[PDB]
This record gives C-alpha cells, structure tokens and sequence, in this order.
C-alpha cells in the first residue's frame, strides 16, 4: 500500500494549471469534482477529465487522490484503460488528475441510447444503417474489455467492480475500463450486488476470476443494449440462495448464441473453471474476426 510514496516524475506528468481551460462539471465524489477541460500543449488542443480535489480535503482524502494518480502512473499505459495524460501538483492550486476525455461517456448509457439505432449487421445499402451499432461493435466492444482486463492481470491488478457504467466510449469504438469509484447509487447495495461473484458475496473473496464473473455480467449488460442486470429480481436472500444454486440470467435480446454461451462460462460457480482474461480475448477475438470477415459482398 502507500501508492502516494511512489516517486513521480515530473518532467513527464506535471502539467500547467494555466494550460487547462475549465468547463463543464461532469460528476462529483468525496474528493470533490471531475470536470471537462481542453488542455494546451499536454501531449495542440485536447479535451480533457480533470479530477481535482477539493477545497478543505482531510489528509485522508488528499491521500487518496494521490494514491490515485500513483496507481495509474504504475500500472501504465494500454489502449483499453482510461488514459492518464497529466497532474497538476506543485503549489498554486489544487491536486488535480487529468485523463483523456471519451465522447461518448459510460457504454451502458450509450448502448441505452442506440436502441433504435441496432442492426445485426448493415446490407447493401448500408446508409440507410448510419452511424447504428451492429453484433461486430458489440463483440468489438467485448473484446476490448477482455483486451483491457487481461493487460490489469498482467500488472497484477484486480479491479473489483467491472461493469458497463464503468466503461468509456471514444472515438474509433474504442473503450476504456476505469474506476469511478461508486463503492466508496441504485447499482450498490448499502456493494454492486448483481455484479459480484458468489465468492464475493458470501466471503468478500476478490480475485481475478471475480473479475471475469463480473465480466460475464458486462457481456449480459452490452448484448441487452444498456439493460440492468436480473430484471424483476430483488437483491436479497433469496438471490443469492438461487445464484449459489445455479439460477443465471436468461439469453439477453440481441446476443448470439456463442455470446451467450461465453455468459455461462464465466458465471461457472467454481472460480477455477471460469475462462481466463486471456482465455476470453482468444475466443472473443476469434467471434470478431469471423463477424467481421463473413460477409464477403464488398470482396468479389
Ligand atoms: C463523459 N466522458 C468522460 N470521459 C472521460 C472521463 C469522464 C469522467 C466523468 C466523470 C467522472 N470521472 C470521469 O473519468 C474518470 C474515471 C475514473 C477515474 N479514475 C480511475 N482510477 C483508476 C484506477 C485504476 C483503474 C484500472 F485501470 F485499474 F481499472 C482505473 C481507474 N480510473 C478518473 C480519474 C481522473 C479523472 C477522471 C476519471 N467522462
């Protein structure tokens, strides 16, 4: 522990307060707010998340935030995880975290949003499908997160609260894993209960394989475009008495059989017999590459 004590480099991270230029709020937490920015020079104009602690922060809370900037900087770079382009944390003004900003916000809104905007796949002509999500962004999607997840693994790290709403879309579809840091909200139970593995539940057991329960549920969350988790189920006992039994959600609307099958693997009860992270961006890859190649109209 103690991330805050790790040395920084500067002269790669620091950034320029009078470089930012602040709008937007666009959500606040116990360490203050996140907000909108287009920033100058931090790689040109690139907008930006800023995260900045507040004003009269406890040393427990400022702690926490660089911790924070700490373990983003350790663990690095990967296309898939929210990427880290600054800090400001010399005097001056407050401590402040600085990621790329994703246009498209959290994928479980977005994919809300494209409800009427879904085919399976385009046909000839495609423009009457402009700009509609298909099965191949949806698998796409998978993959990258898989993609994502099997890079933490690989820095030995666990995220413990994978789920859609914790998914960034940019440009390109490409997705981001971050932490908004909602543990500490209808999705939390004063814990997000319909995300967690029952190892979790019963035994607050966090590992990797709780991750990839946890992306099974992800999987259930993009193939239903957006929907939450167990529909007409309340969050109690009788949930988990069924989920410890066996009792997994039905085929969402707009998944494949393959996907669906994925689901149930990695809702296997035995943490040991889940796929792997790499397991999973092998299979997903594999789904991807052959929806994406099937239809060979434009390859006469
Ligand atoms: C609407 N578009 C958009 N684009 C980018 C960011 C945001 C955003 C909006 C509201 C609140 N936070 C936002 O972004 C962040 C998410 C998570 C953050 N923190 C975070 N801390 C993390 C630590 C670890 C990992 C792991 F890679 F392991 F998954 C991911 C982590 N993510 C942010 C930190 C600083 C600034 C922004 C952060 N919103």
């Amino acid at each position: 522990e103690h991330a805050e004590r790790l040395p920084y480099d500067a002269s790669k991270w620091e950034f320029p307060r009078d470089r930012l230029k602040l709008g937007k709020p666009l959500g606040r937490g116990a360490f203050g707010q996140v907000i909108e920015a287009d920033a100058f020079g931090i790689d040109t104009c690139r907008t930006v998340a800023v995260k900045m602690l507040k004003e009269g922060a406890t040393h427990s809370e400022h702690r926490a935030l660089m911790s924070e900037l700490k373990i983003l900087i350790h663990i690095g770079h990967h296309l898939n995880v929210v990427n880290l382009l600054g800090a400001c944390t010399k005097p001056g003004g407050p401590l402040m975290v600085i990621t790329e900003f994703c246009k498209f916000g959290n994928l479980s809104t977005y994919l809300r949003s494209k409800r009427n905007e879904f085919v399976p796949y385009k046909v000839a002509p495609e423009d009457l499908y402009k700009d509609f999500l298909t099965l191949e962004h949806l698998i796409c999607y998978s993959f990258q997160v898989a993609k994502g997840m099997e890079f933490l693994a690989s820095r030995k790290c666990i995220h413990r609260d994978l789920a859609a709403r914790n998914i960034l879309l940019s440009e390109k579809n490409v997705v981001k894993i971050c932490d908004f840091g909602l543990a500490r909200d209808p999705d939390y139970v004063r814990l997000p209960l319909k995300w967690m593995a029952p190892e979790t539940i019963f035994d607050r057991v966090y590992t990797i394989q709780s991750d990839v329960w946890s992306f099974g549920v992800l999987l259930w969350e993009i193939f239903s475009l957006g929907a939450s988790p167990y529909p007409g189920v309340k969050i109690d006992e009788e949930f988990c008495r069924r989920l410890k039994e066996g009792t997994r959600m039905r085929a969402p609307d707009y998944t494949t059989p393959e996907m669906y099958q994925t689901m149930l693997d990695c809702w296997h009860g035995e943490p040991s017999q889940r796929p792997t992270f790499s397991e999973l961006v092998e299979h997903l890859g594999n789904l991807l590459q052959a929806n994406a190649q099937q239809d060979r109209h434009h390859h006469h």
